């Protein structure tokens, strides 16, 4: 309704935000490689794994943006993958948890980034894009409206963020440029712009600076509703032992959590991170949600 105490309820933090506001303006916490919580093997975790708890936990902690990577199986089904590794998760598994969360908390909405992570299996009857639309995207939860999506036409639906080419069914965010490992800017739909900082695999120093720099612009340009700001706090960088996404996340998450606190911004943008949990002292996702206080 009209109170900043509705931002402290994670499951329904999107309730008090007016139905007028374009999803881009709102600042939302997200999860990188959302389906890696099932990796329990040691040599698998230090490489793949970027999250520890399931989707529902992720959503109950305030997360609304999910990085979903997939591969086409010969059984004609889309499954979650981290590079070549088969995460023991599937798409239906994700779409079903979303619906569950959205039924219990209809005041919310989840944005689902979908990207082809691995080459299709030979048995594949149809293509990856076509198989997704024909068998999944056709479900009624997926919002089929485009343009600058308002929080009003998104409640209860799933705002798909296409990150795969060859789409044929309208709905959500259209596939835009997006180069490998770096910060960039391009134009999305009719009325929109995107500045994304996906600088994975880079030094810790450079990384932190890139997050702060990117978050610095979103802060100044707080009233440009026509501008998407995706800020990835993830540091993939392999190296195994204490180089893993977990080692890095221990510093970056709290680090950025303070940055947002101290500065007391009016906009922080869509912040995607690794290891959403409650270990980290400051809590990034909570601070990202809180910066939306300016919208009520």
């Amino acid at each position: 309704a009209s109170s900043v105490n509705e931002l402290e309820n994670w499951s329904k933090w999107m309730q008090p935000i007016p139905d007028s506001i374009p999803l881009a303006r709102i600042s939302i916490p997200g999860t990188l490689d959302s389906g890696t919580f099932k990796l329990q093997n040691p040599i698998k975790q230090v490489w793949g794994m970027t999250q520890e708890y399931d989707f529902r936990y992720q959503m109950d902690h305030g997360a609304r943006i999910f990085d979903i990577r997939g591969r086409l199986t010969d059984d004609n089904t889309i499954v979650l993958h981290h590079g070549p590794l088969y995460l023991y998760v599937t798409l239906h598994e994700f779409i079903n948890e979303a619906k569950q969360f959205l039924k219990d908390n209809p005041s919310e909405t989840i944005i689902m980034s979908l990207k082809k992570e691995y080459e299709d299996m030979k048995g594949a009857e149809d293509s990856f894009s076509s198989t997704f639309e024909k068998k999944y995207f056709v479900d009624p939860i997926f919002l089929k409206t485009e343009g600058n999506i308002k929080l009003g036409d998104a409640r209860g639906k799933i705002v798909l963020l296409k990150r795969y080419s060859g789409s044929n069914e309208p709905g959500g965010y259209n596939n835009f440029y997006w180069p490998d490992n770096e910060t960039f800017t391009t134009t999305v739909n009719q009325n929109a712009n995107v500045t994304v900082q996906d600088k994975y695999k880079v030094s810790y120093d450079e990384k932190v600076k890139s997050i702060k720099d990117t978050m610095d612009e979103t802060m100044n340009n707080s009233e440009d509703l026509n501008h998407l700001y995706i800020n990835f706090t993830s540091l993939s960088s392999g190296g195994t032992a204490w180089n893993s996404p977990y080692y890095y996340a221990s510093y970056i998450n709290p680090e950025i959590a303070n940055y947002i606190k101290q500065k007391n911004p009016a906009r922080v943008g869509w912040v995607i991170q690794d290891y959403i949990n409650e270990k980290w002292s400051p809590l990034l996702y909570q601070e990202v949600i809180r910066a939306n206080k300016s919208l009520i």
